[PDB]
């Protein structure tokens, strides 16, 4: 049975852990896979973690990471939440150096690009038989949102990228149902940059909070319907999302430039006009995580919020992160359930290791109470090598 | 359909071997967890180990624990009953220093506790999706059982205890039905010291004998009716189950304060006026274990009892113990089935390793007859390092 | 539904290879367990692997192996066919340091003894949990198949020993369902030995060929109806079948002395008057297999028979081997399929190494015609040690 | 439900990558096993990839390899698609040192070979139950595919080869039901010589593509309808098919002889009088892959052709490959899917090491486009050897 995305995001107050897999400290030694941009999905049923990975284990020669970002021996794989990712407990998903992956209530629809950077392609598979194919229309490295797609009455959609990192590039958003293109559209979004987006569907349609490399410290993000008829902008909030970014002062709808000339995946969930806003602690690197909740900073721009909920130490790496989806046909819920996943990234390059692979921590919506704490990936580096 | 608690405990004349797990043997190779509180708990179908991971395996450098007992990597598993715990077999069930799980004939129950020690949160899951949070009502290590909950009728039991592990400290019970907090109780229980409770259902209720870290030597306990409506007191024999404790002279059914101002997680099955008790050999440390019959024994001090089974020799090393139970409709059995588990701990803090694990061993109630013996740990120590 | 085994064995020519694990080439790296009779059996759906571990891996310290044979770290578990033994895809069964299971169409039946060797207690589980126990009745290493038992008309039946590995022991036949024992009956086998037993159904009846380790170099047998009437004697045909034993001289109906005083765990198909012996190649050492066909054998003397098939050189080492049945049920077919399986251990006491452990080879009856060769373990010793 | 061959090959433009297990990359750590001829077949719900391994794991000393081909030590097994083979994740399917398999629709059927040289036997397994055997009629070397067997309408048919790998040898193909021959049929193919055929179901009737070790650059077919009458040929296109081969001349449906006296395992699809052609890119080593269309060019003989897709650079290692077929039962499509599989060989005798094994790609047929480009094993040797 097809999965209805039209309930609305329930209320909450904060996050509760739900997972974390130490996949780094138990790859000291287990036949743990190196990974990067570990994100979940759930099904009807269960969720998984996927997860991309450089056909390598920690602690081989193999793991040198000196290799291009884009290798053919990049590979889309999944395991069950909270499992250390390893070649015995992991399914193959698709050949690939960027993905996505996202469940209609009946199968599973993974989406893994691969191919030369002047003309990869996408495969996407239902039920893990290929079922579509789609092409570079930029030749200039096709990829998406190393993250969950979103599906809403049987029809599940991604956005993926073409172009430059740095000026505008194009963005497509993709409407499929078991696994087909049956329909796509090309934002007009001049001086925006979307890439590596999280989506989530909310009420019947589908709102995306992305990462902006080109030149914004906060977040575009784009809200389409069914048909694909969609709406811009960015999170005017002046908690700014990004990261690198500068110190939280003014925001702006659209692009803030200063500083915020690179990035990192991650999400934000829109209520009414407010905001839950994860992002790293520091403003130039990938360490530490939290998430706050600005009421109506989606439209407003200020630097105030109302809540703060600690989620890893400054003190701590963090990295890409997030978000998913647990629908009511999962739940049982009346309301969709907010999640979000975060990567504790391990290694290069601001360690001196000569490797590179990542942790995972998510956490879950929730009315009930929850605390801030510190959940980093507690590895001690660097490792035998 | 849910499991019916009301039944009593099936008649029992000794104790016969379920499993063994080798863990620690196995883990000089193997990729296996380092753990603690292996407790046992069985749904209508089958029985897992659930235990705590610092996420790190045997024989690896992360396995240190000079970690602070409740780190943010710690975290619940299961696996099935007997294997040795990796990540290669073992399910993810909850991030937590601290837990508890049952399944109530439908699904599991799972309980994880995590945080820091002045807001410690439990989130609550059923089917691995979170049902409820509870929030530290005295900001002070929020705890609970280390074993399995209790079910009956289709609502769950279980208590835990918030304030010092000296002094007086606060203890609640809990009711909860589909993973939902429906009624707790504070007990009123002045005097009174309840900590790691190993709760188990009879005839529609639950009796818990549980450790009293704080003054006595005898093992506390509380019993509870489906509507939270409660007893306490101590097991008043004279064969005191705590450790450490005191040589076996007149006990009290009120704190036996000589030389129980300390503890170990235990159990004790009712019956009538009489009680097994299950403690180890010696009276200082956490070595040998064994089962012992004081018939009119629950109620009465003496020092004399009927029978005793050994389980592990004063010569080597035991631990928490749990009780779980199999359920008739598990077993085709037309009463509950008493069995427990104990964690055999290896390393720190009395022998010369850098880490502290725990193999498990468990045995089931049982007509027919048995044998004593010792089924100890086994592993050479120390260890590569 | 109930394994009905009123179908003959079927007419078979030779025996086709059905398995092979490899696993000590394989546990030169891999986490294998060190292993002993890895007896196979089968259900209505599957066939599996049993086997007895010591808890412990090749190619690690706690193979150190000079333990006593019965320890209590010894247990009995379970992975499909063909796999080696690991304790990332091996079932626990129970704690043992003799044992036996097998499918009656509806759940597994295990038996795994341990406990000291004055008292030792056979654990019977029905699916994994416990249904009865049966103690020492001579207080002298309560012992049991270490192959398949076999089950008719939903009972499942087993022969234990206690008693004597020289003189005169006790012999025991065990009717059970459910695994609840419902009848047993003392064999009355004045001058008789039997100690691993390999009994298999026909026509309603059970038939074991089992092991004289006092003063047999012939294989004695028990056959019974389900109310556990018996008859008894010895293989009479002058191919020896154990080992040790003499060159095949004449043979007799009850046993032959010369060299027959110590043994292996064998088996034998009985067809009319004539045997399918499976036996070691040489007559000193356990080492080499081939099956043989003498009609006519069962019940006379002779040296001749018709058929030799070479399963194992007399280079290579061999060891246990036992019988396993394939029932209709599983098969389709309107009879019975004998199969048999063969232990190829290395290690200690012919090489120099500081373990034992065993690999496993299988063949099936077969109308077709096969092939013989030799199909040994093929391991390099000695280990990394 | 048994599977129905009666549709026809997809049409397609080109192939998508499907899976890539790097097997190598993790054996240099993880325990992967060091394995040949990795195929892919698949049933109606589930792709698996078979293949045949010594009982070793790479960087262990039991890969030495300096080991006959021919080894009793040598088995088949399979695990799902794109993971790695290792002992935790590989199912047993058979003892074999040459192998094919398919599933019916119902249940899956494995041919395993295994014997010595001068009388091989070829067990056949329905649902992993042995169904028939299948002796040698040459006495030297039977041998089979190597890849995916072809069901239709509930009969599965595979092409097995008898004699000299140079001169003359003898040909039939079997046909099978429930894993038992119902039918076999020796070709009358004088001149020709038939090796690890690639088969594949069409419309019905069976197709296959081999190789010719004994006198032939372009690779012979055999193709029959399920009465096992057949036509003969070669592929008379002058794109050489086979390695070693020469530069791509004039070739001639029959064996062409510049060159051609070796060879290795292909494939390719015929759709009218044009062929998809999948072979290596060198013309003297298993180096390089890359699929071709050379419409017209199954019956003609030219150079010329209009599609070249690159799979794996000329730069890297290649190997054996097969087609495997993608049913509608599974697909939902209303035609065949074809795809197909490469093997990357490293190690000996290319490269310097003491092992060989290979790693495996995959990629299915298609009507968007596609890229060509390479994905090689990417292992760095030596290993740790
Ligand atoms: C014996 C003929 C056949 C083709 C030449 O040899 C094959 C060649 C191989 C090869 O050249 O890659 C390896 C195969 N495993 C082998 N199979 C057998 C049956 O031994």
């Amino acid at each position: 049975v097809k999965l209805a995305g039209n309930s609305s995001l329930c209320p909450i107050n904060g996050w509760a852990v739900y997972s974390k897999d130490n996949s780094i400290r138990i790859g000291s030694k287990g036949d743990v896979f190196v990974i990067r941009e570990p994100f979940i999905s759930c099904s009807h049923l269960e969720c998984r973690t996927f997860f991309l990975t450089q056909g390598a284990l920690l602690n081989d020669k193999h793991s040198n990471g000196t290799v291009k970002d884009r290798s053919p021996h990049r590979t889309l794989m999944s395991c069950p939440v909270g499992e250390a990712p390893s070649p015995y407990n992991s399914r193959f998903e698709s050949v690939a150096w960027s993905a996505s992956a996202c469940h209609d209530g009946t199968s599973w629809l993974t989406i893994g690009i691969s191919g030369p950077d002047n003309g990869a392609v996408a495969v996407l598979k239902y039920n893990g038989i290929i079922t579509d194919t789609i092409k570079s229309w930029r030749n200039n490295i096709l990829r998406t949102q190393e993250s969950e797609c979103a599906c809403v009455n049987g029809s599940c959609f991604t956005v993926m990228t073409d172009g430059p990192s740095n000026g505008q590039a194009s963005y497509k958003i993709f409407k499929m149902e078991k696994g087909k293109v049956v329909k796509s559209v090309e934002l007009d979004a001049p001086n925006y940059h979307y890439e590596e987006c999280s989506c989530y569907p909310n009420a019947g349609e589908i709102t995306c909070v992305c990462r902006d490399n080109w030149h914004g410290s906060n977040r575009p993000w784009v809200s389409f319907n069914q048909n694909l008829e969609y709406q811009i902008g960015y999170i005017c909030s002046g908690v700014f999302g990004d990261n690198p970014r500068p110190n939280d002062g003014t925001g702006s709808c659209g692009p803030v430039s200063s500083n915020g000339a690179y990035g990192v995946k991650g999400f934000s969930f829109k209520y009414g006009n407010g905001v839950w806003i994860g992002r790293t602690k520091s403003t130039n690197s990938r360490s530490g995580f939290e998430m706050i909740w600005d009421p109506n900073g989606w439209t407003e721009t200020d630097s105030s919020f109302s809540v703060k909920q600690d989620i890893v130490a400054i003190t701590d790496w963090s990295g890409y992160s997030g978000s998913f989806v647990q629908h009511p046909e999962l739940t049982g819920l009346d309301c969709i359930r907010p999640c979000f996943w975060v990567e504790l990234i391990r290694g290069r390059p601001k360690e001196s290791t000569i490797w590179t692979s990542g942790s995972s921590i998510s956490f879950c919506g929730v009315n009930s109470d929850t605390v801030g704490w510190s959940w980093p990936d507690g590895a001690e580096l660097p490792f035998t090598i």
